[PDB]
């Protein structure tokens, strides 16, 4: 029925009438028509919006002064083989990753863009990649979603060679405005410590004032974007 109307929910039941709710309306049935020419990539709009993938590699290479030919990049299990393809384009010939779907893995493998791919689920076990192995790594989101555990992230940067570039994105809990500082503060210490420095930061449209976010209220089904939806680049071993 109606999602908006449904609240707590009611479980009424009376012996007298068998029908749970009145309204047989079985005399006639209304007919509905829908478009059969629906586009193939319009099945999922959200998937189309990168909000990091394409933006990352352009900027990463932009802030990458090293040799992307002899550099190694690490991509997740998101079928991100395309990014690996672009990576090669942007000079990033060597890209390694790990997939968790035989179907998706085969796709990326068959791509021939990844130097090596393996079956893993971030958090299951420590990363199979040695330290200082990959010059750079690119993985957006999934860090807090449940794909790549925050514990594993350092294993990604750790395995990343000095001067390398790591571009990660994650939910920044839009619910707590002030909380974001806690996240951003952690990065700042890491930069100050010399472990890594910012190389770029895909400007997010979530930066808009989230304290009020006054609107007409026509719908706003999706979150305004108090803090979530952030993809920012970084370089291994740097002070800020």
């Amino acid at each position: 029925g109606a999602m908006a109307q449904e609240e707590a929910g009611r479980l009424p039941q009376v012996l007298a009438r068998v029908g749970t709710s009145h309204g047989i309306t079985d005399l006639a049935c209304k007919l509905r028509f829908y478009d059969d020419w629906a586009p193939e990539y319009d099945q999922d709009v959200a998937a189309l919006k990168y909000r990091a993938p394409r933006l990352a590699v352009d900027c990463l290479s932009r802030a990458f002064r090293g040799s992307p030919h002899d550099a190694l990049i690490l991509d997740v299990a998101c079928g991100t083989g395309l990014v690996a393809v672009e990576l090669q384009a942007r000079g990033f010939l060597q890209v390694q990753g790990v997939d968790g779907s035989p179907e998706m893995l085969k796709q990326a493998r068959a791509r021939g863009l990844y130097h090596h791919l393996s079956l893993c689920t971030l958090g299951q076990e420590p990363l199979p990649d040695p330290e200082g192995t990959f010059d750079a790594v690119i993985i957006v989101g999934a860090l807090s979603e449940g794909q790549v555990p925050c514990s594993a992230i350092p294993e990604l940067l750790r395995v990343t060679k000095p001067g390398g570039l790591v571009c990660l994105t994650t939910r920044t809990n839009p619910s707590n405005l002030p909380y974001k500082e806690t996240l951003e503060a952690t990065l700042d210490s890491l930069e100050r410590a010399g472990v890594w420095e910012c190389l770029v930061t895909q400007p997010v449209d979530h930066w808009e004032l989230a304290t009020s976010e006054q609107e007409t209220g026509l719908g706003t089904c999706a979150n305004d974007g108090f803090i979530s939806g952030i993809i920012y680049l970084y370089r291994k071993q740097e002070t800020v």
